[PDB]
């Protein structure tokens, strides 16, 4: 009744509680984030080149997060107003890496499509996670358009 | 405790038995862009919906021209006053009968783009993304507007 | 002799004196304004994307109004000189929101096509108004190209 | 007082009786761009006139190619040395006999663009914007050069 | 043997010594100058939009002249190096407006195709002049591509 | 003194008697761009010469394709690796027999662009700008390399 | 058995030890270098316009070298992130001009395709060299795409 | 000492006797871009290899479409999602039998671009750059990955 795919997924589920958030998250070095101080042309190019829809919007560096922006809203602001509208950003959802995957899933269920940032106590961004990252731990890779197929 | 794992295992072991119809976003809930709408109408639709990809169609849902990314559509609508057809992505379309395991292989190859479910005559029955499959294993991940 | 359209317009006229400027003006959040400190490419994009012909030109923020610019003149300056020519701007016409619509109409008649800014005593811009905004209070919506039809 | 309201009400109640001819900017006062003029001539014309939209024509007013926004025309003239035809807006044109109430519906749909008034043979009789109708109700809103 | 054209030119010659440099020069407000602090895209656009070949290159404002640049050299620098190369600029030739046209002609003969700046004792640029400006005083207008024909 | 004026008046009164041949830059001194040269060669030629406008030709001077502005040619050569033909200006060409007064009217209409002097078979005899005429009245304004 | 080409190359080899690094290097004035403080559009244009693959990446001026960048990596960073990623740069290899060509060849053999900078004791960049520069001293010119053929 | 010079002189005096085959990068070691690969695959290939120029081919090495510069290919892959054919450089191709001296003349004219070595039927045998010739005189200049 069941085959290799199911067995692998069941194994995945039974190891979630042992794996770290660090092991599944998109790491700091691969975070795509918008520097609100960049010029409109630069940001616009970045938004179209990335496969992602939500972006931390920050002032000068990744750790200086002002909010989370939706690409489709950001592009509109940048074209018509020449800058990101700060008051249109969503509040970040942020967790510590130590909470583990089961607790993180509860948070992701409440995040309504928004990425979750992983940060230390001093506010340093360690990475970010979405439901896809957890699902991959169960069912295997769903690579982005700019990742190996 | 241990319940979350038990429930997820149960979910996995019933995947091959459930239909695509039972997990997909149904036709009635599809957000799609009518390329013949005026630009202000489409712009409003795009910001109001929570989704990032939209079928882009001429006049009705079944008349699919391509799949558009909202962030690209928005820029075109503002700078060109219309959706640029030649910027749209090719649709990925499956028949509902292929089952969830086969659909998962397709979704892995879709690289983030929604997959349309259509009959042999081209009628769109719904659409599906990896989240829809994940929900069958792990419970609901409600959209912003749900 | 008269029908629904006339009755509605007459009702509109007979309620002008009761309605506030706030209720008819384009509000602060929707003001399209040019930041004289932005680069030429950014401003040029903003001017072509907006349906409007006149723009407050400001230094760094909306409240820091230097003058009112005509898009067709601004585009020329930006292309040929790389910047807005400050000395070519028109002096702003500015009223307090409390003056009411009848008095505002007198001002609009004298403004010769230029938008009127609505500001508080401390110089904070609350909005802007043109004859179209008053006419809409009488005759119904005349939506811009980027507003719902 | 109360006079402003009385006068505006009187204006409203005589709208359906007045002709489009009586409120429009007449042919003799139309500012239009001759696409065959040299760039410096058109640039000067555009800055000197108070208007934002111009019929763009080949050789004479009746030979309308499209409607141009001054801010767009200016950029083309400087960067390309000529008016780009394919950037012009489609003209909106009515017959003078349709009356002011019907014209108002057209103006609401024109989204800021002037409406041309022309006869059946294409002769341009004048043009009209919402301001021209508003003046019939509320009195004059003189242009910069009036 | 001679007609209206000759008579007009002879009149022009016989009034040169009475006319001021101010009356023939391109005035300050119409000087096209490059701000070395502008970004490459802005300057490049300015150079192609202008009909002129030589440009004062200045730091922040017209009066802060660093040298005179040749458009064809400037464009090359801007594309390949992203900035104007200061050491490639030519030294400015500068006169006071009071020297009169006959003396200015001697200077123009020595300027080898380069525009001459007209400045006051405090270094404020009042305008610029080339042989065309003097010739126009004799023979009538030779308008630029962006001037009325 | 008074000599400068006397000499300039004498110059004016002999203009209608002098030939275009006698004031033009002769064929042998024409700087022209061979569109078939490699980009580095043309770039070097453009910086080395003092002139701003160049006939752009295919293989030989008489095979004129258009007139190019150095600042435009340079950008094309760097970004495209070649001269873009469709960016060139239309040549203005006169016969040497028209005389200086008529040539002056042409130069006034050329808006800064050099005028070519050619025979009926298309052979380029030289070129002329307002400076060449001015020199006939006022004495030499030597180029950087003269 | 041997002809003019061989004789010339042999002469070249027998004079290497007498020639200076200064005589073969690309001099300071012709170094193509990336200013990490420039905007993405400017740098991108510079990278495509130059025939070179490796570039010193510097902060504000050539002497302030942060590392050596590979064009293909830089372009990717600039498009997707809007800036050069400093941590992806290679460490510079730097020699003093006095070491002579034979010693420099040993260094070039170890540089694995990366250009070698020539600098004084105070860190002023005098030029840069690759194996092509040495080979030209033996076998004659191999001009770049933007150099005379 | 004096040995480096002696060895280099020996190298020079055996150039005309050595084959192109003996100095070229052989077919098996050619890095080439398959234009039909997906963008992420090509992007990874380009960053991983130490080389700057790549033959760009359709399906197999012999099906050469053009030569691409990595920095240009990368930009196209990110902005367009594919290699733009019309941006590629024309290949320079020689037969292995022409010998090293003649090849050096070709390399001097190639302006930095690799030269392909192919047979009369179009089979690519290898490729060569000035470094390959220099190594025959002066010893190895190993690539980053060698
Ligand atoms: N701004 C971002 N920067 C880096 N990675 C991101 C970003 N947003 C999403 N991701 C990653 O993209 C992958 C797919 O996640 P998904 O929820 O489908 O987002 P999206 O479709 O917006 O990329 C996940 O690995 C996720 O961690
Ligand atoms: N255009 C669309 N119309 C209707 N539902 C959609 C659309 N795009 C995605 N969905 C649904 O939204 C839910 C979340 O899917 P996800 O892949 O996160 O897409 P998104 O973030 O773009 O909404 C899924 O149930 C999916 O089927
Ligand atoms: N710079 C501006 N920013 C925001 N709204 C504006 C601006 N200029 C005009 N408007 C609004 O545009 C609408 C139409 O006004 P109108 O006088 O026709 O100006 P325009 O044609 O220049 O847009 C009115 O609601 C007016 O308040
Ligand atoms: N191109 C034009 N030629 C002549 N009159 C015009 C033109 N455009 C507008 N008008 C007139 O200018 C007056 C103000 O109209 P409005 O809609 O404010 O346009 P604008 O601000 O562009 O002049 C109206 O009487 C209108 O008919
Ligand atoms: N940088 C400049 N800014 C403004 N006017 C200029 C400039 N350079 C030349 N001119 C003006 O252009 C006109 C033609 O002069 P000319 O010597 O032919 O220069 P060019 O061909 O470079 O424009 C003259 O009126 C001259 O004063
Ligand atoms: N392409 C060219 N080849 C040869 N002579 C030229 C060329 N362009 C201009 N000249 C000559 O240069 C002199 C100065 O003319 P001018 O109009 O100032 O041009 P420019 O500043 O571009 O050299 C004149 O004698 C003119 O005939
Ligand atoms: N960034 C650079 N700036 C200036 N010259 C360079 C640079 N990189 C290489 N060169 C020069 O280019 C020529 C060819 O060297 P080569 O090793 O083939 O590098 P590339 O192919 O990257 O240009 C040599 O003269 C070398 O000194
Ligand atoms: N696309 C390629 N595939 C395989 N080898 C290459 C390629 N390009 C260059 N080479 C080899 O790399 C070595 C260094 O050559 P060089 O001209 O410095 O090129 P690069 O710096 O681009 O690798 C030479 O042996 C040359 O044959
Ligand atoms: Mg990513
Ligand atoms: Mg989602
Ligand atoms: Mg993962
Ligand atoms: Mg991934
Ligand atoms: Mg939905
Ligand atoms: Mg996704
Ligand atoms: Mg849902
Ligand atoms: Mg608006
Ligand atoms: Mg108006
Ligand atoms: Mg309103
Ligand atoms: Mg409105
Ligand atoms: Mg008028
Ligand atoms: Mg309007
Ligand atoms: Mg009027
Ligand atoms: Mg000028
Ligand atoms: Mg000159
Ligand atoms: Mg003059
Ligand atoms: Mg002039
Ligand atoms: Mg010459
Ligand atoms: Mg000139
Ligand atoms: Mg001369
Ligand atoms: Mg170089
Ligand atoms: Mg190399
Ligand atoms: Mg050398
Ligand atoms: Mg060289
Ligand atoms: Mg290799
Ligand atoms: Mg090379
Ligand atoms: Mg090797």
């Amino acid at each position: 009744a069941f085959g290799v795919e199911e067995r692998n997924m069941v194994s995945g589920v039974l190891t979630l509680a042992e794996r770290s958030i660090r092991s599944i998250m998109t790491p700091r070095t691969d975070v795509s984030w918008v520097n609100i101080d960049d010029d409109a042309a630069t940001i616009r190019q970045q938004l179209t080149a990335a496969p992602h829809s939500f972006f931390p919007v920050c002032r000068g560096s990744l750790d200086e997060v002002v909010g989370i922006g939706r690409a489709k809203d950001l592009v509109a602001d940048l074209i018509t107003e020449g800058r990101v509208r700060r008051n249109r950003l969503r509040d970040p959802i942020i967790v510590h890496e130590s909470i583990g995957i089961l607790r993180l899933m509860d948070t992701l269920k409440r995040s309504r499509g928004q990425l979750v940032l992983v940060a230390d106590e001093f506010g340093a961004i360690e990475g970010l996670v979405t439901p896809i990252d957890v699902f991959e731990a169960i069912a295997g890779e769903f690579p982005d358009e700019d990742e190996l197929p």
